């Protein structure tokens, strides 16, 4: 049976669960729900998600939120030898995996997003202008934490090691919508982490997920 | 032999780490890093984390940061059938633990933390004062999550469901510094949040680590 992925496939932490579907082969619809009409906040929806936030899951009786224990659970389900993006098989890997989820999660994505957000989600979205300010800082921010990147993507392909994995997949969706923006020659400057992009942009599930991006 | 725990024993992502440690006995040891002479952007902590912040982690060779990341190896490492503190055994329950990891991190901490940082770590750590307008508005957007843990945890002893896990432990240690603040008397207008919190800090291993959150 169909899993269904509640939010506008547009949203970022919706990419998130749908690249996890696409890259695991999962039967999956995705059900919009309308900012405009604060459906996000209708009864229905906080019966999935009691904070009434995008996306929530739903797995026969089973109703999930926060994209990345959804995706968690769309990688065990149906993880095939095949495709183990998070290697629980290996402690070890497991553990690097792990480290590069949160690394996303606290340091990269905070310095990341408010780019995303100020100079294309409030223009384009929201019609509020762009703080310049939070730009030149978050700008500043994000090359340090490319620089750490760098490194990290000149010993091994992957930021987890030689293998591709839910730590790659997780950087996807905000960064797809960094390079919308003017700074995406940012990433010209860190020849590795931009090599690292490339292949994941190669993907046959991100190109897919890429394509559903759009308004 | 030791596992390593890098840091000063009062911080909070330390506690995280060090109370997984104390729940599933291993043995380990707490070096400290003196935020006073800079030590976690020293070099030899960088090649700990090359992002230098704390807690940074040391198993053998393997070298480990973000507290929970390092924390779910130790719980995977360490797992014994009286102590599966991630559940991965069950898809439905480990799935509900990822829920509520996810909600500490990017629901409940962001509205409780700038208070325990705010009336707490500014005064008492830096010397910085008290930001009256953060606190009033993050107390407001507490008060609204507490709501959901309340209805939660009125239906299931714990945030996971009728056993203790990872979802639960993430909370402890934000929230035993926001029990030392004057706005810890909020959590008696949510009784079953209460009975929780009490039923955690009754816990040995809690016990043990509550007694390593002073200077
Ligand atoms: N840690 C969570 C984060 C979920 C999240 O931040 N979701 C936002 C998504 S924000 C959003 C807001 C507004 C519009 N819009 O069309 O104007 C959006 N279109 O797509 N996403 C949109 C949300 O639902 N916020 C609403 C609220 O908190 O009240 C996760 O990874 O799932
Ligand atoms: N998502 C990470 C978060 C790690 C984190 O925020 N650590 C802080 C810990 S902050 C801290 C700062 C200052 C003092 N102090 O003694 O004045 C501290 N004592 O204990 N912890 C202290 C840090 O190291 N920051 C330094 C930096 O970013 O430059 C995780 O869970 O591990």
């Amino acid at each position: 049976a169909p899993v269904k992925v509640f939010g506008p496939a547009m949203s970022t932490n919706v990419a998130r669960v749908t690249l996890c579907l696409e890259e695991v082969g999962a039967e999956y619809e995705v059900v919009n729900i309308d900012f405009n009409t604060m459906e996000h906040k209708s009864p229905e929806h906080l019966a999935r998600n009691p904070f009434g936030q995008i996306p929530a899951f739903q797995d026969g009786d089973l109703l999930l939120w926060e994209s990345r224990a959804i995706s968690k659970y769309v990688l065990r389900k149906y993880k095939t030898d095949e495709v183990d993006l998070l290697r629980e098989s290996n402690l070890e890997e497991a553990a690097m995996v792990d480290v590069w989820t949160e690394v996303d999660a606290h340091t990269y994505n905070p310095a990341l997003s408010p780019i995303v957000y100020q100079c294309l989600f409030n223009p384009m979205m929201r019609g509020l202008p762009t703080d310049e300010k939070v730009v030149a800082e978050s700008l500043e921010k994000l090359k340090k934490v490319l620089e750490v990147y760098e490194a990290r993507l000149s010993k091994h392909s992957y930021l987890a090691g030689d293998f591709v994995s839910f730590a790659d997949l997780n950087h996807f969706p905000y960064t797809f919508y960094f390079m919308a923006t003017p700074h995406a020659a940012l990433f010209d400057s860190y020849p590795h982490v931009k090599a690292w992009w490339d292949r994941l942009m190669a993907r046959p599930a991100v190109k897919k997920i890429a394509a559903t991006m759009v308004p």
